[PDB]
């Protein structure tokens, strides 16, 4: 919706709100087939030239059955070592086994007799909807096999070769996608899924109108968190199982925070302390908890909505917010790390940018019309985007977003100037609020005392 | 073969036994050409459809050749700089380097002469299996040049500009993954080596027969850690280096740590204390050593067997097992980092789910059909997943491996009720277990005297 | 130019000196257009199979542009979360945002009218090249729409089939780029901008006739370092940006800093101690002062000159280079990390390789036809990569480098035989030479007095 943005000096953070959230917390398996057929090659004294190019494509379509043959041992076997990987794709993995079932292939065999979709339910209670999306054993058993089974092979037609090399393309590129990925590709690729399949298939999922605009407005975000896995080739049929996403937590309030180094600006530079609050990344209201993504790539933001995976995860207590207001609540026990490292960096932010300036460093921000519009000094601090295309930091240059939005300057004492240097804990890698006053009074009683 | 599981409750760690060993400890070279011709585009006034469709694709070969060209000169320029990406290839590199000998093409030229594919000796004393996958040069000699090379070019027929554009798009597919990865793909694509070309190279490899029939039955993995060093191309020949695993450690004993955060469960959150047993990842006996992969990803796991590269891995005494049994034990120093970060998290492992689960974090594990079967108490608990397909640590739903094999759940008591909390050194990035103890003999010296 | 390399045994570091500048600093923003054509389905009995062919591939048209047409809304509605992805592609973004403007597209169209290529200056002041890369909305215009367009649609060709299918497969292969990469893609792709379409494009740009010597002759490393957004389509123009990079720090003198683990040799496994100097990479003299590139995959070496992204970068003050010939100076605080961790690993850099043999480790250093030449001590050590081709530690094989230069062996005691163990602190995660004898002198103050 709308966006805001606080920056909070105090220390060296900036939290952007008005984000929503389009969490995926549930999985749809549809089941995709091809119907496939399968000849021997002939003898025939092949002698024209559509039929060379005819005996050629052939051998393309075989080598892929062949090659799919392969990789449908290899899919079920693939993995069990454990971890996200193998989490994140067993409902697809489950619809495999069950599709390698006698019964179970006939049974989407006959449902897809008279239409190209339709739902079926499977023998371990899933109720798949599935589509017939490429019909190449009609095609070649009706145009290619009677021009080809008869003892005069001289018999062709150049609008038909030219068709089933169109035909027979998709099947190629889906062997060539599951090839190299080992039977389990992701994002879902256009020869995987269409992008009108994929709509019709939208459509027809079992979900609420308002999730299938969702997902209907946000397809590449879609097919980018969805799985494609190979499941079967047998009885003239190719089946793989396109795993899409189901989001179970929507328009919940999303929050990005940004951090960066916060240090003492004395001349000395080996006098200087720094701290830096940690867990960047975004953060969404869920169930009564927050749900954090420490890798911010997992997220994809598509218009003010924020949609993540929550295998990506971790869940934290609501109080995990009072960090951005008070530090040093005793309700949560804030976290960060500590360094001397007084090295200048920046953090493009949604409406601005933060900036540590350090040392001998040149930061400023300019207006590529204006000129130079504002010099950070020594320490951290920020600039709204409004009126400034630039920031400037030594020799790198940062561009700012031009996104619309207000921007807030929380003014505050910079919380790296209430420790004594002589007693701060200057490299603790992933430490807390009261971690660090915690040590802090253990060595002020030894000299306290003597 | 048959997996096994061990949980180790004092550590919060678990170990997954059963896996055997193929570890990549040489390369095969093998020298793929493509015979191409040199021509000149000659002034002819085509005024006839298919003429126009040649000529566009002679633009489409002749610029792949300029490109190919260009690259030439690159890839032996490219990198330099040294590291893991320079030693992997080294061995291809080494060929392309002998390529550029006045002798050498043609030597190769002369082997490929009556056959596609040839033992042929270069001068580095680098015996090369060569491959003649595609002949351009005589179908352009035979088919286009005699079409093309009249006063009259409007003869043509529409089947040869078909063929033509099939031939020809495989170099031009060549040359698109050459160009975009500055002449080193990986993996090898299927327009780089087709299946039937690499299971023929396989079967003629100097290899024995039970390493063909290993590299037979994991093409996708041979392929996914096998190179494509582009060589060369002159004297109507391109010349580009494939270079295949060559496994020298096979059917050794391999396992799977996993490890989980090890917290205090105390009702104030600010005076618990954790340790974490670091080195997750692969391990498999080599040659007396341990050979450990700390990224696991770099391991690729089919059907119960490891396919690892050593590059990816570092050399450990086989004495680094002891921190399974006996994490005390003074033979390995273990490894372990501490912390106060007590945030839920699980590990979804071979046969089961280690969950760490602390504050208030709701952790169960469940059955579709029968529902919550187990719910988890703070600390660090283990589940096995017979009779359970769902693990769920606050807001995130991870999935169980379905895999068959026993699970051994060793019943312990937690190492960190072991520790003084006033004197545990808290964040400790990589220390060990006599690190750990050597800091707290150090505290505990001071206050014992005064 | 030449390549050097001097390693400094009392730090176990090694720093490759000879290489040049190719630092980006700004962007040049393309227009790239697609002349299209708008159509509707036309009631037509088709029954020649020409016909079906053509129809075929309409879809395939429209179904592109259709799907173009929901990317264009979500390309500037996609990111503004800020970060680094955003920074990069500001400068095609504000492209982007100008072309919504209703004088734009025209504007573009009225200047593509007679040429393919035009420069156009644009609403907000910048000035652009703009191509025509393809015009599909002739051929269909003049081809395929009085073909189609009159009440017998049995009339066709069977070559204007398979043009069309030329012309149109590069708008399907872009609007498939576009569709997965959700309108942002790198590397710039052949299909997005040819190379005769690229070599134009850097040959009429606004720079030195040296850059465009230099951009021709790395054409690879320029696609790699560019990024292509999707703009808009409307008014029968597709035009999207190609952002082409701008080397502004050039021919400026380039390192690489290599480091490894220096470790005492004590026959008791737990009394020694170690350390590393850390901020490994690259780095390279640029206005005054030093860019140093953390991640060394970000840089591209192509014959001894460095392509990196200024980006990437952090700005450092000149004495930083102090740290590879005296670590103890007091202008620069030369940073480094301590550990207890005796395990052994290698280095290969440009002109050899270090190794850092610890524990039972076999480090030796071979010739493929002479044999082990060197065998490396417990401790830190160095081989030239004259004479040898192979370092073995442990289990992993490490190849050198062949490349021609000198290296210098700067002889030294090891810096780590400098401190008292017993007051050594062993795990600083990111300190630094005066941080560590700061701890020290207050550890050595304690003990001392009473």
């Amino acid at each position: 919706q709308n966006i805001t943005e606080e920056f909070y000096q105090s220390t060296c953070s900036a939290v952007s709100k008005g984000y929503l959230s389009a969490l995926r917390t549930g999985w749809y398996t549809s089941v995709i087939t091809i119907e496939l057929s399968n000849i021997k090659e002939n003898k025939c004294n092949g002698t024209d030239a559509k039929v060379k190019l005819i005996k050629q494509e052939l051998d393309k379509y075989k080598n892929a059955v062949t090659e799919l043959q392969l990789l449908m041992q290899s899919t079920p076997a693939t993995g069990g070592s454990g971890g996200s990987g193998g989490s994140a794709i067993a409902s697809g993995v489950a619809v495999c086994k069950v599709l390698h079932l006698e019964g179970e292939v006939n049974k989407i065999k006959s449902a897809l007799l008279s239409t190209n979709k339709a739902v079926v339910s499977l023998s371990n209670g899933v109720s798949v909807l599935t589509f017939k999306v490429l019909d190449l054993k009609n095609y070649i058993d009706k145009q290619l096999l009677p021009i080809l089974n008869k003892q005069s092979c001289s018999i062709s037609n150049i609008e038909t070769v030219i068709e089933f090399q169109q035909k027979n393309n998709r099947l190629l590129e889906i062997t060539r996608e599951f090839s190299v990925n080992a039977g389990v590709t992701t994002p879902v690729s256009t020869y995987m899924l269409t992008n009108s399949e994929l709509l019709s298939l939208i459509n027809d999922m079992p979900i609420t109108n308002d999730q299938k605009k969702l997902m209907s407005n946000n397809v590449q975000i879609v097919r980018q968190q969805s799985y494609s896995i190979m499941c079967i080739i047998k009885e003239e049929v190719l089946a793989y199982v396109v795993q899409l996403p189901l989001y179970g937590v929507i328009d919940t309030p999303c929050w990005k925070l940004h951090t960066s180094p916060l240090c003492t600006t004395n001349t000395k530079e080996g006098s200087n302390i720094c701290l830096t609050r940690t867990d960047r990344g975004w953060y969404c209201d869920n169930a009564g908890s927050v749900s954090f993504f420490p890798q911010a790539e997992t997220c994809k933001v598509q218009s003010n909505r924020v949609f993540c995976d929550t295998m990506n995860s971790r869940t934290l207590p609501s109080e995990v917010n009072l960090c951005n207001v008070d530090i040093f609540n005793p309700k949560y026990d804030c976290k960060i790390m500590t360094s001397k490292t007084d090295v200048s960096s920046s953090v493009i932010t949604s409406l601005g940018a933060i900036v540590s300036c350090y040392g001998k460093t040149k930061c400023t921000a300019s207006n590529k019309n204006r000129g130079i519009i504002k010099t950070f000094s020594n320490g951290c601090d920020y600039v709204s985007n409004k009126g400034v295309d630039t920031v400037s930091v030594g020799n790198t240059l940062y561009y700012v977003n031009k996104q619309e939005g207000k921007s807030l300057y929380v003014k505050g004492e910079p919380i790296i100037n209430f420790y004594d240097p002589l007693v701060f804990p200057s490299d603790e890698f992933d430490a807390s609020i009261s971690q660090v006053n915690e040590k802090i009074n253990q060595s002020l009683a030894f000299i306290r005392k003597s």
